């Protein structure tokens, strides 16, 4: 029950539950590569979740055998955006895989994320991302974290990939150990480009507070607070 | 007694300690404008220390009024480079100014640095490299940690400054609040450039762990570790 797609036109379907793993068929791409799959619930429990970025059958890490995704028209995705359309923060206790074609993931939920022991798997670049993207005619601008005072939380089971991180949130509150080849984390309350170049900030009302405890097992750490006389405490 | 220049070619003069504050006649800069100054000891005191940089008499801030530096020869520095020779730590517990014209300041010392309440006035970058620098036929090529092990330490009482912030050694150890513009801490064996590129990188016998406690109040922060195995504690 962990995820539920939206019914609408971005809405993915679930093919098959494999051992409490859940396995979406993400919506076609569209002509940027990116496919936008809406959700009025976005959660991974323990047994994790693949989402099939697959043009041939083969075997997934997660949940076996999986089948070629219909869905992509024989184009599989670049970037997979998962996109949060509810007033439901997503909670993450498991491995994310893509199955198929590596892509770029992104959950976006500007209401809130957490993750305690979650994870991703054949992903290049992996971004969570406390906030909306901007989309005009279609087409994918960047993220928006304005006005938003939510908390992104990586609980004591820490979080891991081999690929590059991304953590886009008006505040971060880490307890665990991040391991990634690159970590990338980015607090206040900002407007992103696409490849979270920052292009805007602005002063919260009051103070939004990060708190980094635990390990993080990278060759590349870089944390950028823009909201002024905030802080990163450590 | 903190600070005892070397009584070599690069050894710097001191000219005045006022209220305990030791005042240092940088020598001469080289064409590349580097004023290389070479010490037996560096430390500095609650009082501070100030590097005369000027070349007209002037109030300075932590030793009162002071004169031009006639060591300049009418071209102030664009680097201070400070450079232990010895086998003596270095002890910072104060500010350090630089009087007169705005620079670059970088402290070498390859045997460890520890900051408890240390700061930079007037200084458009400051760093401090647990590593010596290195030099071809009289020039500046950058700095090296390699086959060093030593630590760079900031105490409960941080360190402040209104500038850049270079922190590069084998491995940091931090306890306070580290206030600046932007924070850049390499660590790990590495070889660096004039302006801290990481030109190589070498895998330590033994871990080379380094620990992040405190605030972290600057509005940009990387850290890199290329100790492969070792690890950003938070």
């Amino acid at each position: 029950n962990g995820i539920v797609p939206d019914a609408g036109h971005q809405g993915p379907d679930v093919s098959a539950v494999n051992g409490g793993t859940q396995v979406i068929n993400i919506v076609t791409p569209n002509n940027e590569g990116i496919s936008h799959n809406q959700y009025q619930d976005f959660n991974v429990g323990k047994p994790g979740a693949v989402f099939n970025n697959a043009l041939e059958a083969g075997q997934s890490q997660l949940a076996g055998h999986l089948n070629a995704n219909s869905n992509l028209n024989g184009q599989a995705a670049s970037l997979i955006l998962n996109e949060v359309v509810s007033r439901n923060p997503s909670f993450l206790l498991g491995q994310q895989e893509v199955f198929g074609i590596a892509a770029e993931a992104v959950l976006s939920n500007p209401n809130g994320i957490t993750c305690d022991g979650c994870g991703f798997i054949n992903t290049s670049r992996s971004s969570l991302v406390v906030g909306n993207p901007l989309f005009e005619n279609g087409q994918l601008k960047g993220y928006s974290t304005l006005n938003n005072t939510n908390l992104l939380s990586l609980g004591k089971n820490g979080l891991n990939t081999t690929g590059l991180l991304d953590l886009i949130a008006p505040r971060i509150d880490s307890r665990g150990k991040i391991t990634a080849a690159e970590i990338s984390a980015f607090t206040g309350q900002n407007t992103f480009s696409q490849h979270f170049d920052i292009l805007s900030s602005q002063k919260p009302v009051s103070a939004l507070d990060s708190y980094f405890f635990g390990s993080m097992q990278s060759g590349r750490i870089r944390i950028i607070n823009t909201a002024e006389g905030s802080g990163v405490k450590l």
